[PDB]
């Protein structure tokens, strides 16, 4: 962190002999610890990789926004020592804010590289395409070992990885791997289509990132190939570009677990006004059920003139309550998720469950009837008893064959928050301590 | 799923047939498909590798099942064929059901194994430790490249992988690295000690797997080297390896958002008895603070006999002011994980939020209020509004300003789970719908 020196004279001399010694990342680090003239000023100095690369590893937002200032003698020269993929990604962040601009920014790009990257914009940034790279090894089956080797001798800082070369027939089509740990130990005179592996693992260009992202890690990877409608290798994904597609599509649905409901979103990078409109559209038909709490507590007014000295007995009871469908839900829900359970596993837990409802329902009760005695209100006490444990019991089931629900009928199941469950928990959470006070008074 | 055939009978031959054609994880994925039989069939014919894997992919608990049923004169077997780092984490497995199966199915492995086990026991699962293999590729500086090409001619098949290269001293102490990318376009002549990088990244034998795991998604790796108190460089970490620890940390935290709080915990595995110790450990702690909730509604009773034509407005009251916490500390607990926003940044959003909390509590009011009228009560509507609003906003403010508190003291902020809130929410949510209605009638 000694930068910040070799930068306040604004020279260029004690300058440059930094930024060719510190890592990309140092730089990332304290980069939104910097003013908007360092940066603006670090983003034309940096050699041409260590400047692509802290590029790529900028918000999409923050990315756009150093490609409107920062100077267009530089700009040819970036977004060709830019990888590709982080390059497509990149530059169509942009997009989402000057739908001129690009096609603009767009031409000082080498025609033999922007017709690539003319073609990475056509795939969604859902599917294969908005992650893989065409930057990838491509041999022949018909080809000798001391032939790759040597072919891969040159045109190695070219490819985003040369480790996995696959193998492709004259048509184009895919058949085959090839493990580079292989072409080290084989005969430098042995054919590829000997040591290759037929078996093959793919990804179509039109595959759910949370998919392609899950085969890399069962299948213990680290290197996946892209396929077209055909079959033709247009691409190939990598893990470090995957191991993204995780801890976004998590918080993706760490968020989904409350409101705030919207594709991308990180927070630093959101005004008020932009929290509220996203956090405020669930927030809002949430409490549309919700009301309907407060409406049946009316049907039953009647009777609860007599519940007159009481009723004090709905704010425990229906969170507790809550709270249960909560733990079922998450736990489910998240299950869903890891491949663990799944639509034909819902008689094992609807059973399962039954068991730790009426299990809980009794510990919690003993709890709660031992004081709602000592409160101060030993008469008509199996009201809270009754209820508290009906409920707790017929809670856990519902957050638990919620999430299910939603699966059997095609629908991310991270949907089923907590709120919809301490809302809906409410509702039916109430019913019961109704009948369960009612017809045990007359 | 075709395998379900050449297994009916209890044979032999058609069963080989198979079980040498299909990947690993086919079968795990079908395994907890199984039956009692057939499994405990299965994984005695496959060939060392395919079951010695298909082991290491199985809950820690149902590894070590298998391990006290499978015929012992396989056990030396799959121990051996089994991957160091996976028996090591997977054997201990046995351990915390059985300390004595232990210390005698551990001598059923080859001493010049076991020793090197008997070391990676004494590091937590936690740390590089219990994730670190020492099956790796490490030469001196002062070699050639034509010598390192030719050291991994051989002793290929015996490393996790050969295509980091890590360089020490004679002491052993780590000093740069070597991409075999390199290795393969550097002259055969040229010294190691010229084309690696003295600039290298490491981790220390006790790093919390969270943090091992980040560095490997900032500098986009896939092979980190494990160094001791000295700086030895004992042992690596593969991504696919950590790509696990992240789902895990992933799915803790994710866990840990309701009352849910146990390490490692799987679904399936868990008799309602396991579920239940636990979720009910919190859900316990949750309703004695919750208890609380109704002991008030009772110290304002005087006053409250006088509220009798109505109250029925705390349950949507009461929630909706949940629901609003809830949102706030998901997004902000999230974020202070995703190294957005820090311990720094609390006043930033304590700000901030205050908009959005009276922005939405407006909102809100319009819809509670709207209703309080035309529902029925007319009267004394502004306990209704007041209240709604000046709740929504001192909830969001809550749940907002929790998780930081935590960091303050170091403690999971994930800890503040949603129940925690709808349950805090509820507690200070009413104090409010009191003095907003009692100091709203004289
Ligand atoms: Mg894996
Ligand atoms: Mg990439
Ligand atoms: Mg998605
Ligand atoms: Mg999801
Ligand atoms: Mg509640
Ligand atoms: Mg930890
Ligand atoms: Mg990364
Ligand atoms: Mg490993
Ligand atoms: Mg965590």
């Amino acid at each position: 962190v000694s930068l910040q020196e070799a930068l306040q004279e604004g020279d260029t001399r004690a300058l440059r002999e930094v930024l060719e010694e510190i890592h990309p990342q140092d730089l990332l680090a304290l980069w939104d610890e910097l003013k908007g003239e360092h940066r603006y000023v670090v983003l034309t100095l940096l050699p041409k990789a260590k400047a692509a690369e802290v590029l790529s590893h900028l918000s999409p937002e923050e990315q756009a926004e150093y490609l409107k200032t920062l100077p267009p003698w530089r700009l040819r020269e970036i977004l060709e020592e830019l990888s590709l993929d982080d390059l497509a990604d990149a530059l169509q962040a942009v997009r989402k804010e000057d739908p001129a601009y690009f096609q603009r920014l767009k031409d000082l790009l080498d025609p033999r590289t922007r017709a690539e990257v003319e073609a990475l914009a056509r795939y969604e940034e859902d599917e294969a395409g908005g992650l893989m790279t065409p930057e990838y090894v491509a041999v022949r089956e018909g080809m000798t070992v001391e032939e790759v080797l040597r072919f891969l001798r040159r045109a190695a800082p070219d490819a985003e990885t040369i480790y996995y070369i696959y193998v492709v027939d004259e048509k184009g089509r895919l058949k085959g791997v090839l493990s580079l740990r292989d072409l080290i130990v084989a005969d430098p005179r042995t054919r590829v289509a000997e040591i290759m592996n037929p078996k093959v693992v793919y990804v179509r260009t039109d595959t759910d990132q949370e998919e392609v992202a899950r085969l890399m890690a069962d299948y213990d990877f680290t290197v996946l190939p892209v396929v077209d409608e055909e079959g033709r290798l247009v691409g190939i994904v990598t893990v470090d570009d995957v191991l993204d597609v995780l801890e976004a599509e998590a918080t993706e649905d760490i968020h989904k677990l409350g409101a705030v409901d919207v594709p991308d979103l990180v927070y630093s990078e959101a005004g008020p006004v932009a929290l509220w409109l996203a956090r405020v559209r669930w927030l809002v038909i949430l409490i549309l059920t919700g009301m309907v709490t407060s409406s049946i507590l009316q049907g039953f007014e009647s009777v609860l003139e007599a519940v007159t000295a009481l009723a004090f007995y709905v704010p425990v009871l229906l969170g507790t309550g809550g709270n249960t469908g909560n733990q079922s839900a998450t736990l489910i829900i998240r299950a869903l998720a890891t491949r663990d359970l799944d639509l034909r596993d819902w008689r094992r837990v609807f059973l399962k469950e039954m068991g730790v409802g009426l299990l809980l329902g009794l510990t919690l009760s003993f709890l709660l009837v031992g004081k709602v005695y000592w409160d101060g209100h030993p008469l008509l006490l199996p009201v809270v008893g009754v209820s508290l444990v009906l409920i707790v019991f017929f809670a856990n089931l519902v957050g638990a064959m919620l999430p299910f629900l939603l699966r059997r009928l095609g629908v991310d199941p991270a949907l089923v928050s907590n709120p919809l469950v301490a809302t809906l928990s409410d509702v039916t959470g109430l019913l019961i301590y109704l009948s369960v006070a009612r017809l045990l008074l007359e």
